[PDB]
């Protein structure tokens, strides 16, 4: 055969057709406290991202167009009161995952460099935007309903 | 020659011998803020992060090794009153750099596989940690410092 790059679509490829199995193997990785209200969100807001990951890869979207899911999470995560690092490690288990299954493919050297450095802007940035916007919200949420106790005044 | 496994310690060599450079060309990337009190600590503390990363890298630290510098850090980022995201965006640069300069090697799909699996668990413990830590912190800086309104009580 010709052998015509495709380590980016077969990738893409697997995390459409084997979704159930990726995020079924996600959780039982991920950290998720029993009476976290969004307990479900979750589940819905990595499957969401799965696909928005694999749209990006194929140039469909950009990386400005997952800042409104980031700032959803980071608003579901505040009103849980969960540790906001615990959406870190969660989706640092879902980029590892994702990472695995790339390794799976037996890419060459040229071929990570060019894929992993993707990978890497859309995890980066998914991250980077999530606290961003989670420190704005809790920035304005102290200024909305806390005052100064007078005694440091 | 009997070209024998090198890539880890050539990444490490390259980072010991170049830091200046490597530092230098992190400096015209990171986001700093003018009236940041802690801003040359950034600097120093990157100086220090990119050794801890070359003893992680020969085996000699562990993850947990880094996380009284990442409580360190979370601390600073609070007292200078910074979105904590900044210090996300300028750990991804550094990141970055030192993923470019280890495709610099020429290295095979499984030399990429194992020290870059090596590399992101640094950073993504490093990234959870801080936050972990940040998080911590201003929940005790809020619990000791401010009070609810008393509409909201
Ligand atoms: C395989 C999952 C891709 C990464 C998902 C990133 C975490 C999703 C955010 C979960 C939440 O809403 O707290
Ligand atoms: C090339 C630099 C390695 C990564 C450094 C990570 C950021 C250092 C933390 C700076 C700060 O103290 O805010
Ligand atoms: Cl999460
Ligand atoms: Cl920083």
């Amino acid at each position: 055969g010709s052998h015509m790059e495709a380590t980016k679509r077969y990738l893409c490829l697997y995390l459409k057709e084997s979704q159930e199995k990726f995020i079924s193997n996600w959780k039982k990785r991920i950290l998720v406290h029993e009476h976290d209200p969004y307990k479900n969100e979750i589940i819905k807001n990595g499957t969401h991202l799965l696909h928005v990951f694999t749209m990006y890869m194929r140039e469909e979207i950009n990386l400005q167009d997952i800042e409104d899911i980031s700032k959803k999470i980071a608003q579901e995560r505040m009103d849980a009161k969960v540790n906001i690092a615990d959406f870190i490690y969660n989706t640092n288990e879902g980029k590892k995952e994702i990472l695995n299954t790339l390794f799976l493919l037996n890419p060459t050297g040229q071929e990570c460099k060019v894929v992993i450095e993707q990978i890497n802007l859309f995890f980066d940035h998914l991250i980077y935007s999530t606290i961003y916007s989670y420190y704005k919200l809790k920035k304005e949420y102290i200024h909305s309903y806390y005052e100064l106790k007078k005694k440091y005044n």
